[PDB]
């Protein structure tokens, strides 16, 4: 039997990983496993609903942590910190296709620059991959539809793949890239109203920053007010 | 009394001219006033709860209207012949600022040209929109503002020129002036036009929002674009004042 700790603040892979030891005995007969938000989520209440305690990465000392076999990483709002990483095999799922746009918000920038999108589940180093795949980006779709895309198949890598990464029964592999930085992400959300372009480069920049009810993406208008955009786009009319 | 003809083909505005008669004692006491839509009307089943009944104006017999002083048109989707405009005294309730972008979807076209945006009610003549004016104001058209917020306006709008003035008409008190110039009128085929988008257009960001904002009017979608593989794509913004 092993101890196990999930740090992850995205109910839905949570609720994920707890369906499946609660619908797979596998998990249940080898696993204990404890689940973590980060002290620096402001919004935990379903979190904790779901079955979860508080923990703060950046300070959790290693001597409370000799008990884990690994620690996975999903979604963690929290960077672990270099000691946290090289002294606990830590693993993380990626809603990113490692190395294409690593850093933030992999699927606004793939949008953008055609790279590819998908998810890894890969190892923490200051790093290897064990599996990862790609989907598509197809014409009528948001940052939003790519992540709920991407969230899909994060499920799907986990259902598959995560038990025999915990049993060592599968050994992950050097990626063969290139990174975002918040601040590109916000210099995309401040428009400017005379940039030249085509209307696809310009529809393609408003779906990149469109996701739910949220805007993003805004201008200055001529008396200084700021208006918030996004896009919608449809296969149906009505 | 005299008795007057109303063809329309908008709820919000034949509703309106219903209430003020039914509110107002001077409008009950000098009229009598039939109500009727568009026999192309392809829905009109809000207006029949309204209290309506189908007329063909195009081919509508001058004879069967002779009863009428006057003859309304408010936003009736079938246009008035030439012999009826020219026979009759026809007043149209017009949802543009006369003569700018006269026609289709007049906030449509001012949205991308920037000509005055507004209502006007006008004596009609065998022109589009091109009538001697009783009365009309401007909209103003702001920066987060569709199509749909700028006819919603414009809309109001008409409300306001009906309420303080249609009587005035109807009663010979109000006389109309030349439009200031021939202007410009939009048909729908360049409306059309409009809607199918090209990708490869070159243009400012403002320019590409701005037309996409004069495209967005509600959940059905007019803008279009085709992609790699053929499938229509349909487009709209929102723009607003608020976060979320
Ligand atoms: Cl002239």
């Amino acid at each position: 039997m092993k101890k196990i700790l999930v740090i992850s603040d995205n109910y839905q892979l949570v609720s994920y990983i707890k369906n499946l030891y609660l619908s797979n005995e596998e998990w249940s007969k080898e696993l204990f496993i404890d689940y973590s938000y980060s002290s620096i989520n402001r919004n935990p209440q379903s979190l904790i609903e779901l079955g979860m305690t508080e923990i703060d990465i950046k300070n959790k000392n290693l001597n409370e942590l000799n008990d884990y076999h690994l620690i996975i990483s999903a979604h963690c709002k929290q960077i672990f910190p270099a000691h946290i990483v090289n002294n606990k095999l830590c693993i993380n799922i990626h809603p990113g296709l490692n190395p294409y746009n690593r850093g933030w918000f992999p699927q606004v920038f793939s949008i953008l620059n055609k790279k590819p999108i998908g998810a890894t589940i890969h190892k923490m180093d200051s790093g290897e991959i064990y599996c990862q795949e790609e989907v598509s980006i197809l014409s009528h779709e948001t940052s939003i539809d790519i992540y709920n895309k991407v969230i899909e198949l994060e499920k799907k890598l986990i259902k598959n793949n995560l038990l025999k990464i915990i049993n060592n029964e599968l050994q992950p592999k050097l990626p063969s890239g290139n990174y975002n930085s918040i601040q590109d992400f916000n210099k995309l959300c401040k428009l400017n109203l005379e940039d030249n372009g085509s209307l696809r480069e310009h529809i393609d920049l408003l779906r990149a920053l469109t996701h739910g009810d949220f805007k993003n993406a805004y201008f200055y208008d001529e008396n200084n007010t700021k208006v918030f955009v996004k896009i919608e786009l449809s296969l149906s009319q009505e």
